[PDB]
């Protein structure tokens, strides 16, 4: 067998027996055979083991002569980019984002913040790791201490014109995780009045773990807003590179709408540029990219596939439903700061409200959300599925699973590559009646 912690994407396991200090510094030692010449910077997380991880880590680096820049305690897209910033060799998050607090992990990068991914290196790492039987070694290299944001918090300001802002009240929920410290150092620059939910770190996670999308820890932002009459709030996972929108009703904003908001707003920043999107749930954010003058580039879903079609086009923006928004001026990278810092200037600039900034494209395309099947057998499951609708002859795309385009409704259905799991998005033309009678349709369908 092989160890489970190592993922399509990153690192993640239960701590201790999944991961470890003793597999963190095997995989510092491997990382370091990996990388072009040069430093590494290493960050963490708010989690109880993070900071033993990263030490682990850094003693790996620095045993194979490798130069360590510890940047402390900061968000995933910190380690993006100072590593790019910096000129690194590479980086490593220690993050378990938004999972258990038993479990950790790390998210690995290369030059310029480019993802190291399980055919990109992520594995041939793994049996590295694996086959290490070796004596630790002792430390060639230094590690320096760098935890000036200030680089990192012009970078994120330089996205709006502060003069045009207006003094909104956001509310702002980091969860305990780590996001209320980046607001913190970004207020004295801002007009706004920020309302503060769960705002310290915790890695106990006295109010649960960071993940905005459950709905008890939704309602806390949705609470707050509404009895704040704030303009609107702000929700992140807990190494903020999500972030997750409330308007002023209370009313949680489905991340597919945010994709074809933050393409207009960098459109009108960055004239006839080209936008990344992923196959799931597309037709808003195609009509709305084209009314900006930008052109929409479709692409499978996944920040590396996202982040290596947007080099290739020269994107200056990529966005996914599921709350990941890539600045190319970010290194690529994505942020769970940009985003919101361009919604505020949005809603500033033009005098609406984030609710009626989407709530007729809400009303243009609904669609049903992402929902999740844990199935018998996902193949046959998918056939089921398909051989239903051959009769009216939609038109396949392979791009990403399946989307089926009938006309005035589609669907996009996905497997899950670890565990039996479908995950389906179903959109419409204006047409709420027929994405409700499609999705119980494509449900029964997948649970026969
Ligand atoms: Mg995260």
């Amino acid at each position: 067998m092989t160890l489970p912690a190592f993922k399509a994407y990153d690192i993640r396991g239960r701590v201790p027996d999944e991961l470890n200090e003793d597999l963190a510094r095997r995989i510092g030692v491997a990382l370091a055979a990996q990388l072009d010449q040069g430093p590494v910077v290493l960050g963490h997380d708010v989690r109880l083991a993070s900071p033993a991880l990263q030490e682990a880590l850094s003693a790996g680096l620095r045993a194979s002569g490798r130069d360590v820049i510890d940047i402390g305690l900061c968000g995933t897209e910190e380690v993006y980019f100072q590593t790019d910033y910096l000129k690194a060799a590479g980086g490593v998050m220690v993050t378990a984002s938004h999972n258990p607090m038993d479990y950790n992990g790390m998210k690995l990068v290369r030059e310029q913040a480019r993802p190291i991914s399980s055919d990109t290196g992520l594995f041939a790492i793994r049996d590295t790791v694996a086959a290490d039987t070796a004596a630790p070694g002792e430390p060639t290299a230094s590690e320096q201490s760098r935890t000036d944001k200030t680089a990192y918090l012009e970078h994120l300001l330089s996205y709006v014109d502060r003069s045009t802002l207006k003094p909104l009240k956001l509310v702002v929920n980091a969860g305990n995780g780590g996001a209320g410290l980046i607001v913190d150092l970004l207020a004295p620059h801002l007009p706004f009045e920020f309302v503060r939910v769960f705002h310290e770190p915790d890695g106990n996670f006295p109010n649960g773990i960071p993940n905005p999308l459950l709905p008890e820890n939704r309602d806390a932002t949705a609470k707050a807003v509404k009895d704040n009459g704030a303009d609107f709030g702000i929700a992140w996972d807990g190494d903020f590179d999500r972030c997750f929108f409330f308007d002023h009703t209370g009313r949680f904003i489905e991340g597919y709408y945010l994709v074809g908001l933050l393409a207009q707003a960098i459109l009108a920043k960055q004239p006839g540029g080209k936008v990344v999107h992923d196959p799931r749930l597309t037709w808003n954010t195609v009509e709305q990219v084209e009314e900006a003058g930008g052109i929409p580039v479709l692409c499978k879903s996944g920040h590396a596939f996202i982040k290596e079609k947007m080099r290739s086009e020269n994107a200056v923006y990529g966005g996914e439903m599921s709350a990941h928004h890539y600045f190319r001026e970010f290194a690529y990278a994505d942020s769970g700061m940009i985003p919101w810092l361009l919604i505020a200037e949005l809603v500033s600039q033009s005098g609406r409200s984030l609710a009626d900034l989407v709530e007729a494209r809400m009303q243009k395309f609904p669609c049903s959300g992402e929902i999740n099947f844990k199935v018998a057998d996902a193949k046959a499951s998918v056939a089921r599925v398909m051989e239903h609708y051959a009769s009216l002859s939609p038109e396949l795309d392979y791009t990403d699973g399946i989307s089926a385009d009938f006309g005035q409704w589609r669907f996009n259905l996905r497997s899950s590559n670890t565990e039996p799991l479908l995950r389906l998005n179903v959109e419409t033309r204006g047409d709420a009646a027929l994405l409700e009678t499609r999705t119980q349709e494509i449900s029964n369908l997948l649970r026969g």
